[PDB]
């Protein structure tokens, strides 16, 4: 099956392959380029690398978090299954180790990937080699070996207990893995979509989240381990609260809650601090846990300040509204029909929608456009008998417009600029001389100036909250420059709109 | 009354139907939409579903407060008035419970309300139903019920002393009603328009501070609790500190006490925690007390940033200009001429006017415009005797201008681009081998370059700080090709101080 | 000098009347307005209503200092300078109160300052009144007066001693003048110039220090006293650290630690509260530190989040030219390139200078930009030999350029739409088959096809990092449609520049 | 070697001469108005003022961390090297005293820089001369030498232990140096390049994590001494803690611990404060503390709300797309295919691509727009046969766009406005009556419509995610118009293609 354990380091089809390289031909030619490579490079992009990054993302969680409880609270921490569980995690961490050499490296100077796996073995050497050496090999072990071979009957002096303290030093550069934690975790949550997806705010407090959590526990161990390496002194903690017999359960969390007391700012634990281990380690945690506070605080702000975004946007824009109406003290009727008029036009969202819809493509505009336009289009006896790229091109040039009952719209006998769509509402059309009538959904107006340049024929009232669509004389003659055929339309509505007159 | 009694359900006529539907006409076809249903469907626009929210808020923050006091620290809680209060609130939360399969449902995936009750139905079944179900149903007296009829003869027993802890633990289940509370929270603050014209940083921190009072109080109570529920061994903080025999006013007031050292960041009670019990429950109101404390930080940040707006941005805009100053190296004099220039033309608050108006329709930026410049209507003897609708479209064109005194307006011999209405403030005309004029306000100049095309005729110099209205050549060529009527006045103008020189 | 005295209480010529009525027109129009009113009227942006609140302010800091000090630390707080004080200082307050009935009121709602004394009257009645007349009176001596007058031999019994403590609760009505403080730091940080001018969040955070400050003086004096009207029980904290005979200076200084402890987040004082009244004071002082805190933080971020305003924004400018660089890999030559061309072109900070511009006036323009290239005019022979008017015309049409070394200015033989002058630096003229001319500092090139509309006949190459200035075709035929009698100068040096080839 | 021991006081080529004064010839005139102007005048840009400002703050740094710890704790502080070393130090302090009368003074009112040795002198005496003459003179020394000389045999009474107290508080006005330190540090890091270069809230941030580990240390400092002046009362914490006889390891331990407790914020030593020095010594560090730790929150929140800066811009628009998608109740499809759109078009990272354009120079725009489009140049027949000069006047004009598959790009008969080069993706060509024909990179399509203004001959629909680049109709007649010669290449592929049809 060596087609398919071949087929994982390489970057199959999928979105993200797609968001990547383009299209699936460069898809292609980038696996073209793996299986050219050497013998068994892994694609940093690929499914088997993903997917053994999240494997060891829950074992070093699961290591940094019992590796330090193991070391500190336990007295003769070689018993088999402890043992076993170390070989096991450094059996994994070595095999990482090894295909770090086979991974390609995306480099931010290069749109390629290294796969020569001679830059990749100078480049890994050359930065992350040596925290990742001395974090997978078992360097406690390997001491005790050569320890034990050295001197064989070691085992019988005040030698052997500097020695079991100096294996319990030397078996905390496993904690060296939070190197490759913190490689990983940023590797994987800039691969995996869901929290690509998510707002950055959020995927990095929860990245703070999980170091301040791991920050207090192994703050926790530190300061239990301090005194148990100096066989639990007269003036530690330990020894003043008499914590030495008691349980782990028990010394470990008064330990959390002793290194806890200091990130979340409370202090102390029994105590203040008596001995000059418990002195400066206490000051460490102080720093340690203030910064991650403070830390937690400015993400929360960065947070909090991009929450309901569009709708700040429009509460800003209001504010500025009303200081405006304040500056120039404006009645009160002008300042409630404004408010009327901010609360019916943007309905409490207030978007930059050129913009939004200049970003887009030309068939995501025409798709939006006739969306939005489909009970006009509906409503509509012209547009439900036209051609749909007619449709559609006049649906582009059309301006949405909110008019208060009351509002003359339309001035009677002046140059007109707009004809009006109507969407939602009906008016009066005034006439000098002859009777108001109501138009009302579907029907249009102001269109024979648009024809003829002339000036307008009859003033528009409104009579309801009209929500209308604007079209200017400019689009109107580009649209009709388009499409000749439709002109006799708006002709045969003006001769009778004419006529009526 | 079937008809009163059916007419709540519907949503009247009000600002909110005619903002959330458009016009009254969608308010009448969602009524009718409404009536043809089925039996009693809810509308959740209505005015019955607003002010049922409502009491059911007051309710639910009764229920909250009392409940957790109730059941931690009075002993035999089973008193006549404490199970009237319980079953008459479990009889009102069980209505609820029965209208919720009754309510039109609002999804953000369509315009419409969901009316169908198998919709309704299934929908809240889907997520919001196990919940509510078990925080509405008294939980602990069917309990009580069903242990009194396997054993009737089982309270005199240890088993009886367990079956009243796990009375008191299952009574807690009522504190899920929190989950309604927050629901009903959001939905009454979405709709009830004195919280929907608020800012939305204010009304997210009154929401904030209600659940911190909240969470202070319940951990009060569960730092009671844990310790009531154990007999009050001899290392939890009641013990120690001889509380156990006080009132319960004493005690709430100190586990309240507790529960806010952790939240507002203080610490601690009289010593630190002892037992495994209090460590925890510790550690735990630090980290809800902490998060809670980090939030409030937040959005105390965000409402400061916020406050005033358009103050900030004129003291923005002009440190920039005034880093601009210093960056070229101005000499004092024009930075002191920089300063009063922006002291009098933004007067401390700058607006993005051209964007404030064209956000505004026709009617109100016509209606605005005639507001702002009825001093100079009043003033000039043209306006006053003109065309309003001539008036209207002369002062959508304006522009408001600030000149210091000293300053030359116009020189003498240039081709002129713009004509100047006299808001404030007098002017010297000077012309060369002639007497100066001044002129003061209603009066205007530079108009027979607008005329003729020809150059400047005489200079014109500041003497106070003049407001003036600026107009351009093409907008003045657009009104008169409009009203070409008005053109005369400033041809009898122009003609008269061509005259006078 | 009722005229000398009369002249005070109307707002006379400054900057701020200069600033607020417009020109020294509006201001007599105002003092007019004034002098019509009634029976000596203050107007509100006068000179005596200006120090009469200045005044009134130091007192006011005075006396919210003093009296809760002297109210709860001293015993038989009614010597002869205890009621001097008392007496002086209520009655500078009754005058206050009085002329608070004479004050002309700013209202947002008109442009005007209402002077009618029955508006006054009205609306100082309506709104900020019974808070006033309370914290004016002495309440506590009248009734020590009405006590002694009901019961002359009262001072006998237990009556006797609720009476003197219900004195001093009485005495703490003086603390209402906070609100006058308020008002009256808020007009005066408004009127006075040199708070005006600050930065808002400068002002905002002085304020809100000042409020610390006295919040954690009132909390100490409250810690103080809820015990002292309790005959110090033996649960309060005085009677537990026997400060119940101790000075009065050690008493509010250790009472002022022990609010300033829940001020800044510490916590506590001796020990843990532990009679009743000491648990709910102390979580008073919880609440309102850890509010006040929030809030300092607060305006710190939004103080510091405003400091560096151009050089941020220069800052997030380049950062996003840095992302740019990164995303299309560009190579670190170029990028290079563009570091040197950012700290050439814009030396650190980043102005939108066209802005800066459009929002001065005409002659400001003018000035700053004939300031900015005098340079340049001294050392053109043309602009220095040339029509002021002219030399500013153009001036003003320029547009300011950066160029790196070895980059070509113009390529020979395309069509050319830019004009250049010489700031800053030397260029080589290359042409096809003649030898390169070095140009320096006052010499411009790139003007033939100005003039004939032809093609480039020389390319144009960098020496060293040019600052030039650009001229468009537009503008440059624009200007010389206003002054043709300078096209004859371009036209001979072009004519010799042709004569050299 | 008075040449070589010249040339270091004046200013020399490298980049930040170039960059502050403009080209190497204003830096040649820098340099000669630095030669003419007196006996050694040092410039304060040159290599002697920079490298001895470095020196003086690392001399400074180890000062302030030395001098109040050799003052505190140890007793008698007059052994030979700590006098050796206080007298080295105040010699070089009193070198760069002198030197400072000879340094030129950048002034924020003048382009230039002063070098006038009288301006300089008068400068430097107005406003940093008397601290800095305070600090610079070693003040306990001559008032030890000068109390020798008025009484020899002073040193055997109570009067010369006041002396010995009095010397101790004279020898911390060295801590006077803090002025010297801030005011070189500013200096520095605006004028060494890798710290100009850094965001200005990092090197804001690293400046106020100095300043508070030096005030946690002069705090420290301070809560020994004022008890070590008072002869340790028996209140003061050290005669309570029993620390009046430990090391001054020990001692210095403890007090910058509880001087550290209250800088981050979590109190106390081992009890409250007692006697009234330490009461109000500990109300100052709570001040000093909270103030400089809320300072520390201010500047990690706006360090975090400026680090992931277009990506944080381009998830606040596409947040505002997903609210406009959710306003507009668009369907699932479509939001679906917008997700896609705005992960395959902007990749992440929102740029605006048209302002950093914009900003830079015509060259660099150039080479920029040559480097990210060489694919196509290298991947099209035409524009790998052609003019360079053509190649790039064409690729300035070119607009980047992207469409997903399915999509209609041009619709058969349409009066077409555009013309697309395809970087990547292939499209299929449908005809109306023929068979469709696949085009793929290098491929242009849509250019006989902008050589005879006709209608869209044949409809070209997408089929992969096509990359292409857009032209207008006005930019190719333009490009044209510079050159004829490549219009015929157009002419050819089009009479090719309609050969086809
Ligand atoms: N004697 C005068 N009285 C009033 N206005 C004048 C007089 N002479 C010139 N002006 C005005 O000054 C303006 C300067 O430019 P114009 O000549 O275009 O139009 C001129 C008139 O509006
Ligand atoms: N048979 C074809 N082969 C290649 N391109 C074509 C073919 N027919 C049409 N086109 C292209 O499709 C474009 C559609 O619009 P035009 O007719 O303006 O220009 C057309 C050509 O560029």
């Amino acid at each position: 099956m060596q087609r398919q354990f071949g087929a994982m380091l390489q970057p199959g089809v999928n979105k993200f392959s797609l968001r990547m390289f383009g299209s699936q031909k460069a898809v292609e030619r980038e696996q073209e380029r793996v299986k050219s490579a050497g013998f068994w490079i892994i694609h940093p992009y690929s499914d088997f690398r993903f997917y053994w990054d999240l494997t060891m993302l829950l074992l070093m969680v699961g290591n940094l978090i019992i590796i330090p409880v193991g070391i500190t609270f336990f007295k003769d921490e070689n018993t088999t299954p402890w043992i076993v569980f170390n070989v096991v995690s450094d059996t994994f961490f070595l095999i990482d180790l090894v295909l770090n050499f086979r991974t390609g490296i995306v480099v931010e100077d290069n749109t390629e990937i290294i796969l020569d796996p001679q830059r990749i073995k100078m480049k890994y050497l050359k930065s992350w080699f040596m925290v990742d050496f001395i974090s997978s090999i078992p360097v406690d072990y390997i001491f005790l070996i050569v320890e034990t071979r050295i001197d064989s009957e070691v085992y019988k002096t005040a030698r052997a207990l500097r020695i079991v303290r100096f294996t319990k030093i030397l078996s905390l550069l496993r904690l060296l893995r939070l190197s490759r934690l913190i490689r990983y975790i940023h590797q994987w949550e800039e691969i995996f979509h869901m929290t690509y997806d998510l707002a950055s705010a959020v995927v990095r407090i929860v990245n703070l989240i999980g170091m301040m959590l791991l920050l207090c526990h192994w703050d926790g161990c530190l300061q239990f381990l301090v005194p148990m390496l100096q066989d639990f002194p007269d003036d530690c903690w330990v020894s003043i609260n008499n914590m030495v017999n008691n349980s782990w359960g028990k010394q470990y969390s008064y330990a959390l809650f002793k290194a806890m007391s200091h990130m979340l700012c409370i202090g102390y634990g029994r105590q203040a601090p008596v001995g000059m281990s418990d002195v400066w380690l206490t000051m460490l945690s102080m720093i340690v846990g203030a910064t991650c506070y403070a830390m937690f605080i400015g993400h929360a702000t960065a947070l909090i300040q991009s929450l309901d975004s569009s709708r700040r946007q429009y509460q800003e824009k209001y504010k500025q509204v009303e200081q405006y109406m304040s500056f120039h003290k404006l009645p009160p009727d002008t300042r409630q029909r404004i408010h009327d008029y901010y609360e019916h036009r943007y309905q409490g969202k207030m978007f930059d929608e050129e913009s939004i819809l200049g970003e887009l493509s030309e068939p995501l505009r025409e798709e939006i456009i006739n969306f939005n336009c489909r009970k006009l289009v509906a409503s509509m006896p012209l547009f439900a008998n036209a051609d749909p790229n007619f449709v559609t091109s006049m649906l582009t040039k059309l301006r949405f417009e909110v008019f208060q009952p009351g509002d003359y719209i339309i001035r009677e006998g002046t140059i007109g600029k707009k004809m009006y769509f109507i969407q939602h509402g009906v008016v009066s059309v005034l006439t000098k001389g002859n009777k108001e009538t109501k138009l009302a959904d579907g029907s249009y107006f102001g269109e024979i100036c648009l024809l003829t340049r002339g000036r307008r024929t009859a003033s528009v009232r409104a009579d309801t909250y009209c929500r209308l669509y604007s079209l200017s004389v400019d689009n109107f003659n580009e649209v009709l420059e388009e499409y000749p055929m439709m002109r006799r339309a708006f002709e045969t509505v003006a001769l009778d709109r004419l006529d009526r007159i």
